[PDB]
Formats: structure tokens, sequence, C-alpha cells
């Protein structure tokens, strides 16, 4: 029909002669949403003719219907069904009592076939070369996760198929989008840490690097806001509309802050159970715990105006709409402050689901402080390898046990729920528990990938420490190159999931092999 | 007033009571444009109330005005004059006989003098470095003219201050802008035989050079094609809107035959009246002569369906509007057979003054014969530059004598005049007056250059070699970022030519300033 991708059709019969009736409609990702108006459907004249109205319900979710008569404002029926893509349903509201009956008319599609099919295709494709193989210095773990991490970056940037659980979160709770921003930033920690440590070993001036962290810092953020930020397609650059955080800037600064703090308490690396690197690093680990009760501080008690105190919910329609331009809290708060409702975001993910107005952005003032504290256990990562690289024993003890330690932390904020915990999962926020969870996922594939990559030798990588070599010059061409042949073509139908899958594998496969070549001909760029 | 950039406005009284009339307007810079109509101004109800009506006239060419009375349809009064910027003038049409007198109630603005000054600051510069700086292998001249040749590029492709002579001429004629791509063409003949036999010098077989050769033509093909053409503000890219034709697939078509030309012919460089260079490649010159011999034979013989044989106009209003769907001649058919209306250019820049609606693409197949033409050209200045390194009197007779024969050639095709020659220089035929020209002035530019930066050495080529080492990455990247900041900026009067003409001197300089970086740092693009 004229069905959007996500979308089903609902015919709403009404066999009531007396009575009109109004449709509401809720999403079940929703927490605390309002019903919203779907249709107004009008008494049948006479009986025998009932009468009829069409509506899309969204199908990404489960949908909760309620059926209201409008003049008496009271609730007739009430259902919960969760539609399928591009269906064909009728609603019949019966007469004898009052109830309702939801047939299928069509049955709808298996919107998630592309992706079931794709994983079987790359899963052959591993077992088919490993296989046919068969048949026939730097860390190597390090740049292999930092690929992985890259590589799922440009695949989600270019849309992830457009399905929901390859785009970011509304506002809580974590999809596969929500995971690789935080595990780069972990990754940067640690390659602070171990390149820092190899300069000064090689006997570097401290106040040369500092300029040499100093200029990566002032660059990451000018190509930020100058390349990476504006669309340019719609039109030149104004200063009213420029929107000064970012993706970039936010690495910037992180990277600033992280790489001097370890320059200015810099010490030589000594050459099992002990805490050497932990107590060898305490001044940096009570700046961190200072700075994060910063942000716990700044978050659940500053007073923010026309505002709840320590406020985490999404305004909009959310937390039944009683806080509509409270998005964010104290940070969007500090955010518009600070710099303007113009140089923010104006397109944050809660807009779709909680039906937010004002500009709220997720890499914000206030979050940086998560943002180091992400890159400073990255940073804890590259000193448990370097302080005990002779024993394989001890770098795995310590990554479980950073792992363990982290995950009891992130289930005692979050107690194991999306929306309930004292301090939710939140990408836009930048949470503590969002922080705590990447963290121990990131301990926990670092535990998989040092004995596969490194120790044993049995995979080497391959492909995805080719971009995990040149990831600044990656996801700088990828936003320059996003709309042209062959990352981006015209689709025959806009409403496929098939279709665009394909064009964003595709595209994220072209992107790996970019890097392959440049790798191939030594072309490293470094910030 | 409502004024857009180079337009006047024209008050028209009418103190007739008896004869309404009509005003027609013709450009002076048309070659046999028709009369367009400009404004209908109504008679005088009552005589001392004359009627009044007000239109905007182009201001870049002087303008030919005609009142005619529209029931009569005949000539009561005719007037030609050169109206200026933003001005304010009235005509008024009196009564005894019928006369016209124009008044100027506004003086125009002078809208040179932002040019004027801009050449006034450079040259005050120049002066004031080489005042300052007094007090305190490969052929550079080649190089230099090489930078200043895709310097002028970046300038008119930004637009060039939205001046008509930093613009390409509508039909026939030059001006600045068409200049600078033959010189290109030029330099690059050069270049082809310079590096060619140094490369065969040092031994290299000639199936390696031949890869080389194709891989290169391939390559500046599929990049013009793919990322130069398309305007991927306006959407994915789909096939049936790709243009084929374009400035870098010609640069590889030309390439091709050039370089594959004098690698098949290759001879080793002899060691002064003598003709050696000239009759050593006697084939070459045996295949040029005849591929142009096509191109006039198939340019002043090839039966054009529906248009009339050799016709080398612009269709549109041109030529007294006979041939309207005309445009180009057999280029233009041709082009249409083989490619289709909708793989060819859309905007021609014969579309603003003889408003013709058919597509024409410059780069087109048939002047491709031409632009091989003209690198030839270029090679044979690179023969003299070899055959007589050792002598420079030699060098600079021979640069002189073939400017003059190809002066000679180019005055005797063009007959002096813009549109009354045999073959008019004309840049979207790719003419052979267009090649002979600007390969006389490309001879008399090495001329000068040659002792200047290479044998006195009084000039090292700064700032224009820089671009000239890395000409393909620098055109490419102004393509690229042609939107982005710091290269164009929201302006605050889109109708001014001083904003326009600072924006686009800044960008060039900008890109200037980018090369010299990427020399400094040796970062050299060889495609
Ligand atoms: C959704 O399904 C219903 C079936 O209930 C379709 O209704 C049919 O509509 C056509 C034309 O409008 C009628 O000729 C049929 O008699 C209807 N069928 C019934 C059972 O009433 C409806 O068209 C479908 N909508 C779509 C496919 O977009
Ligand atoms: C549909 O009607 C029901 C009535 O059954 C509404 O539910 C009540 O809403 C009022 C607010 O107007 C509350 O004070 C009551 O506590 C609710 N429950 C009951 C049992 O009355 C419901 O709000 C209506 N739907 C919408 C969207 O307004
Ligand atoms: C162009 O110049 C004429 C002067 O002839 C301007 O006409 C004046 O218009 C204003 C308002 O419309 C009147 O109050 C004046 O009396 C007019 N002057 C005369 C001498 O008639 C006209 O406005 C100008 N157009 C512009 C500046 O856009
Ligand atoms: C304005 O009127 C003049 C008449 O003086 C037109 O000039 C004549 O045009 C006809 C064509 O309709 C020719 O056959 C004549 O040779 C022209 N000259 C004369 C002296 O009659 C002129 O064409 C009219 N302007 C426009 C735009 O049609
Ligand atoms: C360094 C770590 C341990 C924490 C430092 C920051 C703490 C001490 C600061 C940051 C922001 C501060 C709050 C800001 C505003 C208000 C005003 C008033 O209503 C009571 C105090 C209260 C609620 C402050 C309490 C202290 C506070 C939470
Ligand atoms: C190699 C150089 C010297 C020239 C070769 C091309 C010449 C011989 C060819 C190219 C196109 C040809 C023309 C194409 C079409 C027509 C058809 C008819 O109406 C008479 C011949 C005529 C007019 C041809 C004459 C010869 C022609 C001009
Ligand atoms: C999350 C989906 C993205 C899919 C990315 C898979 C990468 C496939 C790599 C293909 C190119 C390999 C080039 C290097 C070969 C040595
Ligand atoms: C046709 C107008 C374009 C103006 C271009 C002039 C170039 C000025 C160069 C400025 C930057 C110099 C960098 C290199 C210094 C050694
Ligand atoms: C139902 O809505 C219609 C308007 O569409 C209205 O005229 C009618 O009065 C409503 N029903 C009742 C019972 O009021
Ligand atoms: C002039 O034009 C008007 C229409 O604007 C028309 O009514 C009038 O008749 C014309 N003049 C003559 C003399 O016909
Ligand atoms: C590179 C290959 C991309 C393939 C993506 C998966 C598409 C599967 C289509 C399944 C249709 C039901
Ligand atoms: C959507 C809510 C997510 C909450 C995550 C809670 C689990 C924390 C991690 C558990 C241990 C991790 C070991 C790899
Ligand atoms: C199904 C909708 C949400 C998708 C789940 C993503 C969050 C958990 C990812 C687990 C990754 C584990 C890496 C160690
Ligand atoms: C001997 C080389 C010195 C190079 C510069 C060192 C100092 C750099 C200071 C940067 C501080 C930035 C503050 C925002
Ligand atoms: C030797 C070159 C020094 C250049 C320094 C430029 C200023 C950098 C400051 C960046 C600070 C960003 C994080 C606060
Ligand atoms: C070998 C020279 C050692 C000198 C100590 C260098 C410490 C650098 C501290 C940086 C502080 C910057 C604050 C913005
Ligand atoms: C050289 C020994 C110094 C010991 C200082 C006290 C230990 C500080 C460790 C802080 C770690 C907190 C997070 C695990
Ligand atoms: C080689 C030395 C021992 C390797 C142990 C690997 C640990 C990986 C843990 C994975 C848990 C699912
Ligand atoms: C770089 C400098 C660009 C200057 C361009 C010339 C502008 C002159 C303005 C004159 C106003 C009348
Ligand atoms: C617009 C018409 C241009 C015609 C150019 C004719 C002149 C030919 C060149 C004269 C000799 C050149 C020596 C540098
Ligand atoms: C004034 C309108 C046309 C502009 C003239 C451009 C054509 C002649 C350029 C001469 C360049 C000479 C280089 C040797
Ligand atoms: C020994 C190396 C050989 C490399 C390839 C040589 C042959 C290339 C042929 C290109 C022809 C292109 C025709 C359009
Ligand atoms: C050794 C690499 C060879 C690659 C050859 C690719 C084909 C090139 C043909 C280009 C022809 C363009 C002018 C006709
Ligand atoms: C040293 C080897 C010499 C062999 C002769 C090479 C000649 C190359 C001719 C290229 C013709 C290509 C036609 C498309
Ligand atoms: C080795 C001597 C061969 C002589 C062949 C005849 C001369 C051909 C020269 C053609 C030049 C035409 C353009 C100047
Ligand atoms: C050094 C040897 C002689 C140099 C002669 C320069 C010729 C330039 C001609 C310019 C004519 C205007
Ligand atoms: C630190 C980098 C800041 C760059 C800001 C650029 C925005 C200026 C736009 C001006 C257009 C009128
Ligand atoms: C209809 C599909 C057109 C594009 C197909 C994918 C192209 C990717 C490979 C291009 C290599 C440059
Ligand atoms: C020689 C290079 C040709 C590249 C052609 C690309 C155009 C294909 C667009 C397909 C989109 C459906
Ligand atoms: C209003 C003018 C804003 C931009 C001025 C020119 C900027 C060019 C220099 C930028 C260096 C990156
Ligand atoms: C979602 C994983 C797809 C893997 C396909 C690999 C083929 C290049
Ligand atoms: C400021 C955006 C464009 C940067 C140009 C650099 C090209 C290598
Ligand atoms: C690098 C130059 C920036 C200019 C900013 C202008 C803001 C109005
Ligand atoms: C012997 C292993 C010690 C690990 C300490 C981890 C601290 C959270
Ligand atoms: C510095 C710790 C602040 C914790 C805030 C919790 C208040 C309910
Ligand atoms: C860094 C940009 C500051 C803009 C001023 C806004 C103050 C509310
Ligand atoms: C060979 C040492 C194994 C250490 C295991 C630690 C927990 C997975
Ligand atoms: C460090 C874990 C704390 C869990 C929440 C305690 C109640 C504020
Ligand atoms: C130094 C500015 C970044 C240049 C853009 C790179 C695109 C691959
Ligand atoms: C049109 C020439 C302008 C030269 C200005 C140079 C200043 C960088
Ligand atoms: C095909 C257009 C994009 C090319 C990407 C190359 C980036 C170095
Ligand atoms: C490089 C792939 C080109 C695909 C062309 C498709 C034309 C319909
Ligand atoms: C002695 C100089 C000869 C130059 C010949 C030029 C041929 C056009
Ligand atoms: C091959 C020369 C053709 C010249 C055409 C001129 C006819 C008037
Ligand atoms: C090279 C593109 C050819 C397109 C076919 C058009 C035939 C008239
Ligand atoms: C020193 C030799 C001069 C040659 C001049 C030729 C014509 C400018
Ligand atoms: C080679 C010069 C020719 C000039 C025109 C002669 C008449 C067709």
């Amino acid at each position: 029909a004229e069905l959007k991708m996500d979308q089903a059709l609902l015919l709403i019969h009404n066999e009531l002669l007396w009575t009109n009736l109004t449709v509401y409609w809720k999403s079940e990702c929703c927490y605390h949403c309002l019903f919203q108006v779907l249709v107004n459907v009008p008494q049948s004249p006479k009986a025998g003719k009932p009468s009829a109205a069409a509506a899309s319900v969204s199908t990404q979710h489960g949908s909760i219907l309620q059926l209201n008569d409008t003049l008496e404002e009271k609730e007739v029926c009430r259902l919960e069904y969760r539609f399928g893509e591009f269906g064909n349903y009728s609603l019949l509201v019966k007469n004898i009592e009052i109830a309702c009956d939801l047939a299928v008319n069509e049955d709808p599609v298996d919107s998630n076939l592309p992706v079931s099919i794709a994983f079987l295709i790359g899963l052959a494709v591993i077992i088919v070369i490993s296989f046919l193989r068969l048949l026939l210095p730097r860390l190597r773990s390090v740049d292999t996760f930092r690929g992985i991490a890259l590589i799922l970056m440009v695949f989600v940037n270019y849309g992830g198929g457009k399905y929901w659980y390859f785009k970011h979160a509304s506002w809580n709770g974590l999809t596969v989008a929500d995971l690789v921003f935080p595990w780069f930033v972990f990754i940067m920690g640690s390659s602070i840490f171990l390149s820092m440590t190899s300069i000064l070993q090689r006997g570097c001036s401290k106040f040369r690097l500092l300029g040499k962290i100093a200029w990566r810092s002032f660059l990451l953020i000018c190509i930020g806001i100058i390349i990476v930020n504006p669309n340019y397609c719609l039109g030149p650059l104004s200063w009213d509309k420029v929107r000064i955080p970012g993706v970039l800037q936010r690495l910037g600064v992180t990277y600033f802050v992280v790489a001097v703090l370890e320059l200015l308490f810099a010490k030589p690396v000594p050459e099992c159970l002990s805490l050497r690197d932990i107590t060898s690093s305490w001044p940096q680990w009570l700046l961190i715990l200072v700075l994060e009760g910063l942000w716990l501080g700044l978050t659940f008690l500053l007073p923010v105006p026309g505002c709840p105190t320590g406020y985490l919910g999404p305004g909009g329609i959310g937390d039944f709409g009683k806080y509509p331009n409270c998005t964010g809290g104290a940070a969007g708060y500090i955010d518009r402050l600070l710099l303007g409702d113009d140089h923010l975001y104006q397109h944050p993910s809660s807009a779709v689901l909680y039906h937010t107005e004002v500009a709220y952005d997720p890499e914000g003032i206030l979050g940086t402080i998560n943002s180091i504290v992400m890159a400073f256990l990255g940073v804890q990562a590259g000193k448990i390898l370097l302080y005990y690289k002779a024993r394989t024993k001890d770098i795995l003890i310590r990554f479980t046990a950073w792992c363990c330690i982290l995950g009891l932390i992130s289930v005692a904020l979050t107690k194991v729920s999306e929306n309930e915990g004292f301090i939710p999962v939140n990408k836009n926020l930048w949470s503590l528990s969002y922080v705590t969870t990447l963290s121990s996922f990131a301990f926990f594939i670092l535990l998989v990938l040092y004995p596969v990559v490194d120790v044993k030798g049995l995979w080497t990588g391959t492909p995805f420490f080719y971009p995990g070599m040149n990831s600044i010059l990656v996801y700088v061409g990828h936003e320059v190159f996003e709309n042209y042949f062959p990352f981006q073509w015209k689709l025959k139908d806009n409403q496929s999931h098939k279709e665009h899958l394909t064009q964003n594998i595709v595209a994220t496969a072209l992107w790996v092999l970019i890097a392959y070549i440049l790798y191939r001909k030594k072309i490293f760029w470094k910030i």
C-alpha cells in the first residue's frame, strides 16, 4: 500500500450506532509516555453498515491501543499487540458489552530476514576461507579491536540497514550503535599510555611531547567543527548555525586531558600478586575520582530552573508529559547556558519516540567527564599490558578482575533494568553506568583477543587491523564521502530493509578495502 | 532596490495618449540574437498623467532597446545605451514626431572597483616583498606555468567574483576562464615527453610503461565520472542522470592517446639551424594532421538531420532564431547520438545569452581531437627543451618561431574577429583556432618564463610551483571541498561583487597555501 518502512495497516470498524470512538496509541518501548491520538472513528449511521477508518502503526516495538468513547471519555476497550511490518490488520468493535477482536487480513513480512541471511553469508565465508587456507613493537590486538570498533562506527553512521537496533536508543538502554564510541575512547586511552611510554623511553623531552599533545587536540577539535559536523548540502556556513560539540571535539578534549595527565605524572615501567600499576599512579586515580564526584554532584544536585533537580529523563511526552522542555536535565541546561540552543544538536535521538522539541547534544560539556573516565580506564588496560608483558597469566588475571569489578558496579547502578536503575545506561547523558558497562565489555574483549591474536597467534586480526591503523583517515573519509557512489546509489525501493542493508554493508566493506590499500602503500596518517 | 547583481532599473514613461508601446531588448554581445520583449507600457489615459512601468536591464554588456507600437507594429523609437550596475534610469517617450530621452536619475556604481583594487593590492605586495627581500632533473618553469594555470582554474571554478570576464564566454571569443584548460593540456603534453624520455633513458621497458599509461588514464576517467562531475547535494547517483564527459575524462583520453603515440614512436635524444626534433617525429605529425583533417571534415561536412551542414552557431535565439535546437552542430549531434541528452551537460554556457534549451557538453567526443592536437603541440615544446638543452639561444629561437607560426594561423582563421572568422575561437567546440591561439599564448609564456625562472634564476617560481607539483590533488581537492568553510561562508550581500571577489580570492590563496604545505611534507601524488 502506501505503508512506509516498519509500519502496518490497522483498519478499525465501528459496529456501534450510538458512541463514537477515539483510538490512542502508545509504544511499549516508552517509559511513561503519554497516549497519543491515532485516529477518530465515527459512529455507524445505520445498522449493518459499520464505519471504517485506517491508520499506520509502528511495528518496531509492541503497541498499546486504547479505545475511548469521545463524549463519555470512558475506556470501552484496550488491547496490546505487536504488529508486523507491512501487515494488513482489521479491528472490529463489536456489540455484546463491548469487545474487540483483531484479525490478520494479510500476514506481515519477515523484516529481520536480511539480517539473518547476512550473518549466514559472513559465517559461511569465514568457514570457507578457514577451510580453504587450511587445505593449502606494536600489539596486534589493540589495532584489531580499534578496527572492529571503527568498522561498526562506519556501518552504523551509514544507517545500519534502517534497523532500530543498529541505531542509537531513544533515551535509555543499549543498542549496537551505542557500543562503538565508548570502545574507541577506551582503546584511545590504551594507545595514549603505550605510545607515551615508548616515546619517553626513547628519551624524548616532555615539552616536545606536550606540544605534540596540544597540537593533536587542537587539530581534532578544528577538524570536527569545520569538516565533520556541518551539512554543507544545505548551504554555506554561518556562525549562528554552527554546532560546537561533536565526536572529534570530544575526542580532542579527552585526548588532551588524559594525555597531559599521564605525561605530567609519568613514571618508568618497573620490571605475582601485586598492585604496582594501581599504586604507582595514585595521583591520577585521585583526580579521576574527584572529577567523577563533580559529575555526580552537578547531575543530581544542580538546581535547574523550571525543572526538577536530578532529572535524568527525556522530556517530551516522557514521564507522563510533565516535563516537556527538560530533555537532559543539568547536562542539557549547562549546554544551553554555555553554548545556546543554536550551537547544539537540533535532532536528538529522543525526538522520534518521546517527541522532544528542545535541542540536546549527546556530546555536550557535562559528559566529557565520563568520556575522560572511560579513556582513563583504557589507560589502566595499557598499564596492565606493559607492567606484566612477560607473563600472560598475570595479564589475563588482571583483565578478568577488572571486568568483574566494573560489571558488578554496573549491575549495582542499573539494577539490570533499562529504566529503573539509580543511574540507567544512557548514551546521551554518558552516564556512569554506561561507562562501567562498556568498560567491562572492553575488558572482556581484550581478554579474548589478547591470547588469540597476540599470544597464540591463531588469528592475525585480518581484516580489522587495516582500518585500526588508519582510524582517523577512515572516520574523516566516510564523513566527506558519505553521499558518493559507490558508498551510496539510488535505491529501487526506499522502504526496503534488504536494499538499505545491502547498500550499507557494501559501503562498509569498501572502507575496509580502502584502508587495506592504504596499509599496503604504508600511508599511515597520525593526527 | 530589488535589483540583482549586474542590473539597472529602467523606468519608461509614456507621454502618448493614443498608441501603446512595447519595449524590446537586445544585448550587444550577441551575434544575431532576436529582440526579446522587455516590458509593455500602456497608453496614458489622460493628458498630463504619463503611464509608467519599470524593468531590469542587464549591465554586463551594452543594451539595444527598441520601442514598437503594439498595434501598428512600427518602430517609433530606438536607442542603444550601456547601463551601469544598480543605476536608476528614466526613459521618456515624448510627443513632438516621437522622440526618446534617457535621463540618469541615480548614477550607477563602479562594479570593477574591487578588481582594480585587488590588482593594486597584489602589485603592492610584490613590490614590498621584492624591496624587503633585497634589503635583507626537473625544469622549474614547467611547474611554475602549470601552477599558474591551475591557480586560475581554481579561482575561475569558484566563480571569479561573479564577473563576466572571469566566466566562460557564451559561445564565441575569449575570456580569462577560457585560457586555463588549454594551457594545462599543453603543459601536460610537455610533461608527457619529458617524463617518458627520462624513464626510458633509465632503461625501463616499454610494456611496464604502457601499463602505467593505461592505468593512469583509467584512473583519471573514473575519478572524473564518479567524483568530479556529480552534484551529490541533489541526491544519490542514478545511471540515467550520470554525465559521462568531463574535464578529467578528457585529460584521461588525451593522456592515453598522446602518451601511447610518443611511447610507440619513441627515439633516443641525439646530442645551429636544424629541424631535428620536427623530422625525427614525422609519423606523429602525419597522424596528427590526419586526425585534424578528420575533425574538419566531420565538422564542416557531416550532414546533421534537421540542421544546416557545417553549422558552428549556438542555436537558441542566436542566428535570428532559425536554428533553435542546433546548439553545437555536428559536435552536439555526435554527442547526442552516441551518449544521449541525459548523459551530457545540461547547463551549457550559451543558455544565459542565447537561451538554448538543448543539452550540450563542452568536453564532448568531437573536440577531443583538438584536445589531442593541443597536447601534441605541448610535446613539441618538450622536444625543443630537450633536443637543445645546452643552448639557450636555440630554445628561445624555436619558441619564438613556433609562437609566430601558430599566431599567424590563428589570425588567418579568426580574421581577428570574434564571430566573423572562418573558424572563430570557441571553447565549446574546442575549435582549431582556439587551439592555435592558446598554443601561441603558451609558447610566448614559455619564452618569457624559461630565462627568468630557469636560465638566469631571477625568479624561483614562488608561489606557483607548489600547486604545479600537486595539480591533480589540488584539482580534486577543491571540487570535493568547494562548499566547505573556509573556502565558502555565508555572504552578507549576495548581490555584491566585492564580497564574492574577496571570498574567491581568499579560497584560492588557501589552496596555494595547502599545496605549499604538501610540498613541505613531500606529499606528492602522481596519478
Ligand atoms: C487490507 O485488507 C483488506 C481486506 O479486509 C482490503 O480490503 C479490500 O479492499 C478492496 C478494495 O478496496 C475490496 O475490493 C475488497 O472487497 C476488500 N476486502 C475485504 C475483505 O473487505 C484492503 O484493500 C487492504 N489494504 C491494502 C492491501 O492496502
Ligand atoms: C481513556 O479513558 C480512560 C477512562 O477509563 C482514561 O483513564 C482515566 O484518565 C483520567 C484522566 O483524565 C484519570 O484521572 C483516571 O485515573 C484514569 N483512569 C480511570 C479508570 O478513570 C484515559 O486517560 C483516557 N485516555 C486518554 C488518552 O485520555
Ligand atoms: C528611481 O528613481 C526615481 C526618481 O525619478 C524614484 O522615484 C521616486 O519614488 C518615490 C517613491 O516611490 C517618490 O516619493 C518620489 O517622488 C519619486 N521621485 C521622482 C523624481 O519621481 C524611484 O523610487 C527610484 N527607484 C528606486 C530607488 O528603486
Ligand atoms: C518593430 O517594428 C519594426 C518595424 O519598423 C520591425 O522591423 C521590421 O520587421 C519585419 C518583420 O516583422 C521585417 O520584415 C522588416 O524588414 C523590419 N524592418 C522594417 C523597416 O519594417 C521589428 O521587427 C519590430 N520588432 C520586433 C521585435 O518584432
Ligand atoms: C569533588 C567531588 C567529590 C564533588 C564536588 C562537587 C560538589 C561538592 C558540588 C557540585 C555542585 C554543588 C551543588 C550546586 C548547587 C547547590 C545549591 C543549593 O541548593 C545547595 C547546595 C548545592 C546542591 C551544591 C552542593 C555541592 C555540589 C554538589
Ligand atoms: C583524414 C582527413 C584528411 C579527412 C578524412 C575525413 C573525410 C574524408 C570524411 C569525414 C566525414 C566525411 C563526410 C561524411 C558525409 C558525407 C555524405 C555526403 O553528403 C557526401 C560526402 C560527405 C560530405 C563525406 C565527405 C568525406 C568526409 C568529410
Ligand atoms: C558490520 C557489517 C560490516 C561488514 C564489514 C566486513 C569487512 C569485509 C572485508 C572485505 C574486504 C577485505 C580486504 C582486505 C583483504 C586482505
Ligand atoms: C587569481 C587570484 C588568485 C590569488 C592567488 C595568489 C596566491 C597567494 C599565495 C599566498 C600563500 C603563500 C604560501 C606560500 C609561501 C611560501
Ligand atoms: C460523533 O461524531 C460526529 C462528528 O463526526 C458528531 O456529529 C456526533 O454527534 C458524534 N456522536 C455523538 C453521539 O455525539
Ligand atoms: C493599449 O492596451 C490596452 C490594454 O492594456 C488596450 O485596452 C488598448 O486598446 C490599447 N490601445 C489601443 C490604441 O488599442
Ligand atoms: C539494557 C541494559 C543493559 C545493562 C547491562 C548489565 C550487564 C552488565 C555487564 C555484566 C558482566 C559483563 C561481562 C562481559
Ligand atoms: C536486541 C536489542 C538490543 C541489542 C543488544 C546490544 C547490547 C548488548 C551487546 C553485547 C556485546 C557483548 C560484547 C562483549
Ligand atoms: C621545546 C618545544 C616546545 C613546544 C611547545 C611546548 C608548550 C606547549 C603548550 C601547550 C599548552 C596548551 C594550553 C591549552
Ligand atoms: C607546538 C604547537 C602548539 C599548538 C597549540 C595549540 C593550542 C592547543 C590547545 C588545545 C586544547 C584542547 C583541550 C582543552
Ligand atoms: C624532561 C622535562 C620535564 C618537565 C616537566 C614537564 C611536565 C609537563 C606538564 C604539562 C602541564 C600542562 C598544563 C596545561
Ligand atoms: C607507592 C604506593 C602508594 C600507595 C597509595 C595508596 C593507594 C592508592 C590506590 C588508589 C586506587 C583506587 C582505584 C582502584
Ligand atoms: C576574441 C578574439 C581573439 C582572437 C585572437 C587573435 C590573436 C592571435 C595571437 C596573436 C599573436 C600572439 C603572440 C603572443
Ligand atoms: C576584456 C574581455 C576579454 C578578456 C581578454 C582575455 C583574452 C586575452 C588574454 C591575453 C593573455 C596573454 C597571455 C600571453
Ligand atoms: C610486463 C608488465 C605488463 C603490464 C601490462 C602491459 C599491457 C597493458 C595494456 C593496456 C591496453 C589498454 C587498451 C585500452
Ligand atoms: C597494469 C594495469 C593495466 C590497467 C588497464 C585498465 C584499462 C585502461 C584503459 C583506458 C583507456 C582510456 C583512453 C581510451
Ligand atoms: C622494450 C620493448 C619494446 C616493445 C614495443 C612497445 C610498443 C608499445 C605500443 C603500444 C600500443 C598500444 C595500443 C593500444
Ligand atoms: C629523418 C628525416 C625524415 C624527414 C621526413 C619529412 C619531414 C616531415 C616533417 C613534417 C612536419 C610537419 C609540421 C611542421
Ligand atoms: C576552533 C575552530 C572554530 C572554527 C569556527 C568556524 C565558524 C565560523 C563561521 C563564520 C561564517 C560567517
Ligand atoms: C545497482 C547497483 C550499482 C552499484 C553496485 C555496487 C558497486 C560497488 C563496487 C564499486 C567499485 C568502485
Ligand atoms: C568508468 C567508470 C564508470 C562508473 C559509472 C558509475 C555510474 C553507475 C550508477 C549506478 C546507480 C544505480
Ligand atoms: C566573515 C569572514 C569569516 C571567514 C574569514 C576568512 C577565513 C579564512 C582563514 C581560515 C583559516 C582556516
Ligand atoms: C553482517 C556481516 C556481513 C558479512 C559479509 C561479508 C562479505 C564481504
Ligand atoms: C577545511 C575543510 C577542507 C580542508 C582541505 C584539506 C584537503 C587536504
Ligand atoms: C578562522 C576564522 C573564524 C572567523 C569567525 C567569525 C565569526 C563571526
Ligand atoms: C591479583 C589481581 C589483582 C586485580 C585487582 C583489580 C582491581 C579492581
Ligand atoms: C558527591 C555524591 C553526590 C550523590 C548524589 C545523590 C543524592 C541523592
Ligand atoms: C563558544 C560559543 C559561545 C556562544 C555564546 C553563547 C552564550 C549563551
Ligand atoms: C594460562 C593462564 C590462564 C589464566 C586464566 C584467568 C581467567 C580466565
Ligand atoms: C557503587 C555502587 C552503588 C550502588 C547504588 C547504591 C545506592 C545509591
Ligand atoms: C586536514 C583536513 C582533513 C582533510 C580531509 C581528508 C579526507 C580524506
Ligand atoms: C587578483 C590578484 C590578488 C592578489 C592578492 C594577493 C594577496 C594574498
Ligand atoms: C569514490 C569516491 C570516494 C573515494 C574514496 C577515497 C578516499 C581516499
Ligand atoms: C562499478 C559498478 C557500476 C554499476 C553500473 C550499473 C548501471 C545500471
Ligand atoms: C631555425 C628555427 C626553425 C624553427 C622552425 C619552426 C617550425 C614552425
Ligand atoms: C578535409 C578538409 C575539409 C574542409 C571543409 C571546407 C568546406 C567548405
Ligand atoms: C556509454 C553510455 C551509452 C548510453 C546509451 C545511449 C545510446 C543513445
Ligand atoms: C641570447 C639569445 C637571444 C635570442 C632571442 C630570440 C628572440 C627573442
Ligand atoms: C591555414 C590558414 C587558412 C586560412 C583560411 C583560408 C580559407 C579557407
